[PDB]
């Protein structure tokens, strides 16, 4: 498979078996094709579909509200907003790109994977329609920056809470590699998307906000690099992937994992089990890319000898029984997330107990959750 | 004496009296409330018709929302029928503009109507009236007097939803309209139109199949059903019906829902058991604000089976002091601030000084813009 943001092993297996005509896979892919129909007819979304404009007055600038920031009832204007860790302010849904980036990302990802597996042009044609409108269209495409993501009303500073929201559309950017070679994705379409990705990577690496996120001391630093690797892998920058892994990701794991395997920066949050899992999910998506060039992030030590497998080790009992979690978790933790996580970590580490537990937890065979498309092995 | 309405009449009357007398603490508090109210004077009146996705009637004047705990089923190709996840609010609810817009309307009308009553300034009645006409009676922008499509559940093929309970947001605004009667802005024609809306809504609440069914609910929905019923009846000055509803529906429902230890078993079976136990009593508290203005005390009057609402406050009081001791499922944090008004309302009604003290100890922020707290300077 081309370099991209997916388990390449599971994708190649699926395509081989689908092409061999194996019945188990062929039936599963035919179900995936019925799931994918809604995306062929889905009208492409655009970041410009908003009324309240960002400070730039540019509808092509992505803008969202940092989710845990709320109006202060004790101020006449509600300003400045105050933080309530773990309590999502429903005002986030007043920024249409928040949910529309998810819907775009799901549609592009599903269609691109189904094109890779089946070879059917109809999936590339529709995948391409979503990509052009979201990224490159000169009036509907988003500007390649995240300047106004997670803004905090009343804040007298830049940024606000990061740009971790980028993972939604950067996974879609990566799957565009899968439709290269189709008749619907022209050489001109690719150049424009290449040029967008180069400008977004530049912003990510050189803007003050991009620099700050690259140095974040918690799961935001790891998700920054997962996103960074998706953009670099899209641009075929395999040497930069090695450099980012060795000079940024691994040191971050070495600083963020304690000697007992816990993630103390996530243990202080009101959703401590969710955010510990979120940190490892960043490493999981980063690993999907690095392992395609020979770097295993679950087992490769940092300079201090710490390995990401120690953090999985620490959490595994709590994936079996979340009720035993002894740190603040003000909302229920979804055990289903441990399925893909323990399978990804288990296969990377040769831990068959992890793989067993992933399959016992499992995923629903008929689920339309697009991230689970490669994981028939769990279904 | 304050007009019959959905508020603590005793606290409202004191605030108006002290304000008109010129007492300093009240006059400064009302001046703060006046600063808070300025956003409502300039606020563009909202309407239920401001939506794209129309209900099955295809009438934008029909109020429609999604039942909050119903989610697409990802194992179905269309996500239908939706499945229930108790206590987990589906963010799809925010795609139905009237859910939050009824809140914004209700807060704006309640604040402005109360400020007219206290201060007498025509500017508050004028703006309060603008919000009322647009939301309720306008022949193009006003909502139809029904809740047929409130809390719909996609894929459900049976008339159901329990919609109703969303009504409390605008039914409180309907009741405070009585406070601007006599202003220059609220004309006899404005009143007649609103009386006619309220009569039609009352007819729907009592005679529709959905209204009948909600009137029979055995949990907090039946109590909220009657609280909203009382707001509409009090707006229409139908005091004999208020007594009838209190004596024949609310108190029997309250008595059937209270167990021997004072717990509310229907709310204990929920994933947000402390929230819903408190929510049931908030229904009784707002109903009592109306019944007590005609001489019926719902906190102290026992039901036919001997159960009395004070028993339910008694059971919950220890958990209002220390919510962490709650031993039933509460999958989200409980807001202890809710106990301030509840324990003050129940405490004053019952002559329980321990409740009133705790109410003031939890307290409310002096400067909060939360409109439901306007009558409660005693707590700030």
């Amino acid at each position: 498979a081309p370099l991209g943001p997916f388990n390449a092993t599971l994708l190649e297996q699926l395509k081989n078996d689908y092409q061999k005509g194996e019945k188990e896979v062929t039936r599963y892919i035919e179900l995936q094709e019925k799931v994918a129909e809604k995306y062929i007819k889905m009208t492409p979304l655009s970041v410009t579909a908003k009324k309240k404009l960002p400070p730039s007055k540019d509808p092509r600038d992505y803008m969202t509200l940092s989710p845990y920031w709320w109006p202060d009832s004790t101020k006449i204007d509600g300003l400045p907003y105050i933080r309530k860790d773990g309590e999502r302010n429903p005002e986030v849904y007043e920024y249409p790109e928040r949910e529309n980036a998810n819907r775009f990302g799901d549609a592009a990802y599903c269609l691109g994977v189904l094109y890779y597996i089946t070879g059917k042009e109809v999936y590339a044609k529709a995948c391409a329609n979503h990509l052009r409108t979201w990224f490159t269209d000169p009036k509907l495409g988003m500007n390649p920056n995240m300047t106004y993501a997670n803004a905090v009303p009343g804040m007298k500073k830049m940024r606000g809470s990061g740009f971790i929201d980028s993972r939604r559309f950067s996974r879609a950017l990566g799957v565009a590699k899968l439709i290269e070679g189709s008749k619907s994705w022209t050489p001109s379409d690719k150049k424009k998307l290449d040029d967008w990705a180069t400008a977004f990577c530049y912003w990510m690496e050189n803007s003050t906000q991009g620099q700050r996120e690259s140095h974040a001391a918690n799961n935001h630093g790891l998700w920054y690099e997962a996103i960074h690797l998706m953009v670099l892998a899209y641009l075929d920058r395999t040497d930069r992937i090695r450099e980012v892994a060795e000079q940024s990701i691994l040191p971050k794991m070495g600083a963020q994992i304690a000697d007992d395997g816990s993630l103390p920066q996530e243990l202080k949050r009101t959703l401590s089990l969710h955010y510990s899992t979120f940190a490892l999910e960043a490493l999981m998506e980063a690993n999907q890319i690095t392992s395609q060039i020979g770097i295993n992030l679950w087992s490769t030590p940092a300079s201090n000898g710490k390995v990401a497998s120690q953090a999985v080790d620490y959490l595994y009992p709590f994936y079996l029984n979340p009720e035993d979690w002894k740190f603040k978790q003000i909302k229920p933790f979804d055990q289903s997330r441990a399925a893909i996580l323990l399978y990804e970590a288990g296969t990377a580490l040769g831990n068959q107990k992890y793989v067993d537990t992933a399959k016992r937890i499992g995923l629903k065979y008929s689920t339309s959750d697009v991230e689970t498309i490669p994981y028939l092995v769990l279904k």
